[PDB]
């Protein structure tokens, strides 16, 4: 039996994933936050990257663990807390190949110590996940590091906000097709 | 024999779960807290996520462990306790794929140190479980982070509270069909 | 089944990769920083090296982990922080051969402690990845160290900035061919 | 299947590598520093040794790891930093034979502490790699320890600087032959 | 498959190596250094021992590792540094037999602390390698401990310095026969 | 495949080694030093014991490792150093039988700390090797502890120092028969 | 293949060793020290016990290791050193049965610290070996604890000192019969 | 191959050893010390127990190791040393069954520290071995704990000291039959 | 082969031991000691429990180890020592089932520290063994905790002391039937 | 071979044990001790639970180990010692299923430190064993926690103390049937 970490890719799946990972992301994926200095910084939201990984590899095709999370510092100044957190996140595919990266979470200027630590820890883990996933290819966020793609992104017309249709939204816990397939699997 | 962690998904089960994990959750699953600042924050209750995981994967299909729980601080101010707890929670499927996330629990403003620590530790574990389960797809709470989804949710008519029918509620310990199936499995 | 770390190269794949790793990189891959002293320093951007590794070995052909990251020092002087971080990065191929190198990240002159630590840690990890990948051959950046190659680059005519065509950019999460191949694999 | 560390050499490969390792290096490989004392010290640049190892053994034929790196000292004097770093580097062939050596990196007279530490750590790792590779034979740098070889090198006429032709340079990521071979190997 | 450490010697290889290891070394291998007290001390240079080990066992026939290296002391006196370093070196053959010895490196009278430490550490490792290799037989330097052999060496006529012919020297990285054999191996 | 530590002796090899280990050593092996008190002490030089082990077991027949080396003390008195070093040496045969002994190295009265430590460490390792080898039989030095054997040695006529013939000394690295057998082994 | 520790005794070898171990030792094996108090204490010299073990079990039939050696104390009084050392020695047979015992080494009244430590450590190891070997039977020294045996030894007439004939002493390293058996073993 | 610890007893050997272990020891095995209080204390000498274990199980049939030895205290009073040592001794049979006991060694009233420690350590190991061997049955010294057995011994007539005949004593190292059997077993 | 801890019980042996363990012990096994308070306390002597375990399971049928022994306290008061020792004792059967219990040893009012520690340690080990054996059933001492059983025991007449017949006592080491069975086993 | 921890239950044994574990215990098993506050507290003696476990699973059917024992505190007040001890006890069945519980032992008001520690440690281990065994079902003491069962127990008529017949008591060490079966099994 082939469990996770021991399942070799077939030729077809390898070829499809290898071609799909080279795609660059459209403007629908790129958000912009204002960092220090008044310059526009582009990023991809964490849940978008999660959806991209779940489509590229499947829900059972990728895994990630936290190898280590370290609070670098918690400092108090004028009643406000400054917190730095680093996290090392390892992403593994079902064939066993893996990438590890460091993510950093920052909380500055909050009165609550617990809120600052919560924000910085969660941000470090998510940042580590995104940076580790970038190593697989452009479609998982590597392209966002290229200055030419960022320039080409700005010349595109600004698209309207997406509308989510909640007609086919899950409304009950039961998944009958899932239940039938699982029962037949036994 | 295929124990937990070594059971590869069949094609049909993989396809059904992959399609199911992709759909978003209705307003029946979304609750709203009031965080600091007067803004409405949407969330999914822990027991709802537990039911969603138990339906999506089966009761024997998923597992979770507490890799580590750390008290960040317990502070006393004006007789009130402020407690911060972080938990690292690892969720594993029966095929061996896993996700780990950090959860945080906070207790601020209680007189009892024991009650504060209890609340913060339990909240950290539950929050870690929810964040780890979000990594599998939209149907397990990954949609709660999309701004467009929340905007579309706020425009839906406010559905009335659900009514639970307790006529078909379990009233005695014995489960006859379970016993028959288990006895048949014993050889 | 051949999982990652146990997959021996075939003759054809070995020969093609051995020839490809041997060639040098064009000016399209070389950027230039300005280190202290006013002299021009050539380097390759991290995302470019990631793309080169993903094309040379495939997305499942190489892996990298962080063996250890150590903050050498965090110092405060005149309200500015000076941070030194070292990282040991191990790159492994799917056949099991590996290289490990040390990368260093430096942050000097920032007011924020958290920003300095974040920059230095991420720089150390990326620098370690680049130095570890250089050990496989010229095409992964080993050529950036040859002075004759740098002279030949400087004698080449300067090329116009690349234009990125975002027509065939990914705009939806779903990857139909990937899903088809994965479903058939099960 | 034969993974790295368990792949025994064939007779032909053993004979070819055993004869090739015995060669001494031409003047095209030797550079010279000016160490303290006004004497000329010959060495081989790190990237040249990397190319030599990748040709002698193949890209998948050799590996190296950092067993340990230790900062011996960081000292401050007159605003200048003096840094000593040692590194232990283990080189392994695909058949499992290995050599380990100690490399040393030195940074003296820099104002920046971070720059000094960076330089010393990188030099210690590179020095360890070169010294560990010397143990396989002359063609990987052992010959540079022989005084007679250095005299013979000094008596050779000086050669012109090499010219690198960048016409046949890699200009795009894709490697079609590599992709074809990999796809054929997959299934 | 027989990897390193579990490859038994054949009868012929055993007999040839057993006879070769019993030979004593000619004057071409012996160097002399002046030690304290005004007496001549004979030794074998490290690279000569490396060549002897590579010919006796092959390049893939022997291995050595550093089990432990310890700085005994670093002392400062009159601005000069005195450094003592010990190293434990284990040499293993491809059949699994091994010898371990301690090597010592000494640096006395240098102004530089880094130079003293570098010299002493490298000397300790090389000395340990030579002492561990002596345990296999006379041809690897065990003969240099016998005083009768040293008397015979002294009574031998002095030979002229060797001349190295660099006509046949490697001038380019590529090894064609090596590449052919490796490609056929896959 | 029978690697080191898993190679059972055949009946013939066992019988020959068991008979050879039982015999005592001639005066050609016994040196004499002068210890404190003016009494003559008999010993076997380390390189002789190494040659004896290599002939008795073969070059691949025995192994030794340093289990632990401990500096008992380094003391300074009147500018002179006194160093005590203990070493635990384990000798193993190719069939897996082993003996471990403690060896001691002493350096008293030297002005150099580094030289004293070097001498004591090397002597502890060599002493441990000799004491561990004595446990196999008389021919490896166990006889030198018997008073009757020493009395018999003292009554033998003193022989002239041995002469070493350097005609058949190794003068080049190459070992053609070794190379031939090794190439055929592959 | 049956390596050391995995080699079951045959019936014949078991019976012969079981009968031989039951013998008591003659006066040729018993020496006498003069312990404090003027009473005569009987003991067997270490090399005799080593020879007895090598004949009872063969050279490859028994093994001993030092599980732990601990210096209990090193004390200085009136310029003289008093050293106590304990060693735990484990003796194993080739079938895997083992005995462990503690041996003690004592050095009292020496000016040299190094000499005292050397003597005490070596005596502790030898004493542990003898006590561990006693556990196999009378012929390995268990008889020397019986008062009746000591009385019978005392009543025995004194025997002349043994004479050692050095006619058939080993004179050269080479063992021709060993070499050919080893060569045929490969 | 059945090595030590993996060698199950046959039925015949089990029955013989089970019957033999049940026997009580005669007066020839019992010695008496004078403990504090002026009362007679019976004991079996260590070498007698060694011989009994070697006969009951064979030389290759039992093993013992020292799991741990701890010096409880070394005290100095009036120039005399008082030493307490405990040892944990584990005895194993060739089938794998084991017993562990604690032995205690005491040295009181000696001027020498080294002699006191030596005596206490050796006594602790021997006492632990005897107590661990008692757990297998009466014939290995368990019977010496029964008051009725000691009462019966005291009523037995005193026996003359044993005479050891040294006519059959080993006089030289070589064991020809042992060498023959070992050589035949070698292949 | 079935090692200890891997030997499954047959049906007949299981049934016989299961019925035998259920018996209560007669007055011949019960001793009485006076504890504090002047009340009679019933107990079974350690050697009796050892005999019961050796008959119930065989000499090779049960095993016990000391998992941990801890001195709780050694206190001095009025020149008298008070020692508390706890021991954790694990009893295992040849099929692998096990019970662990804590035993306590107490020494109060002795002037000797060594005697107090000896008594307390030995009592802790013995008490742990008895408590661990009780959990297998009544015949191994579980009955001695039942008040009704003690009431029934008190009503039995005080039987006369047992008389030991030393006619068939072991008088020499040899066990010829054991020897022949063992020899045939090889 | 099926050692302890690897022996799967058959269908018949599973069904019988599952039915037996569901029974509640009669008043013959329930003792009452007076705790602080004057209320009556019901419990089961440790030896009774040991007998119940040995009948339900067999002597070779269950095992228990002490995972950890920790002295929480030893305090001295007015010459009296107050000792708190916790023990973690793990019970395993021969199929490998296990339960672990914490047991607590308390000794308050004794003058001897040794007696207090002995009492508290032994009580902690016994209490842990009882609580761990309760997890298998009512017949092993899980019923002692139900208020309705205790009310029903209180209404039952008080039964006379049991009488133990010592006619068929064990009087000699030998077990002839056990020896016969063991000898037959030996080969």
């Amino acid at each position: 039996v082939l469990c996770f970490g021991q399942c070799q890719y077939t030729a077809e799946e390898y070829q499809a994933i290898q071609k799909a990972l080279r795609q660059r992301l459209g403007p629908e994926y790129i958000s912009s936050r204002m960092a220090g200095g008044g310059q526009k910084v582009c990023y991809i939201e964490g849940h978008r990257v999660i959806n991209l990984a779940n489509e590229m590899f499947g829900y059972n095709g990728w895994a990630h663990s936290i190898t280590q999370q370290n609070v670098d510092f918690v400092d108090l100044n004028n009643g406000k807390f400054y917190v730095g957190v680093c996290a090392f996140v390892r992403v593994q595919l079902k064939d066993g190949s893996y990438h590890e990266d460091v993510g950093y979470g920052v909380s500055e200027g909050l009165k609550s110590k617990a809120l600052s630590l919560e924000k910085a820890r969660k941000e470090a883990v998510t940042d580590g996940l995104k940076r580790a996933l970038r190593s697989f290819g452009n479609a998982l966020g590597n392209c966002i590091l290229d200055k030419d793609y960022l320039r080409s992104l700005n010349k595109l017309p600004r698209q309207l906000p997406l509308e989510v249709d909640l007609t086919k939204a899950k409304r009950q816990d039961l998944e009958p097709s899932v239940e039938e397939a699982r029962y037949n699997s036994c």
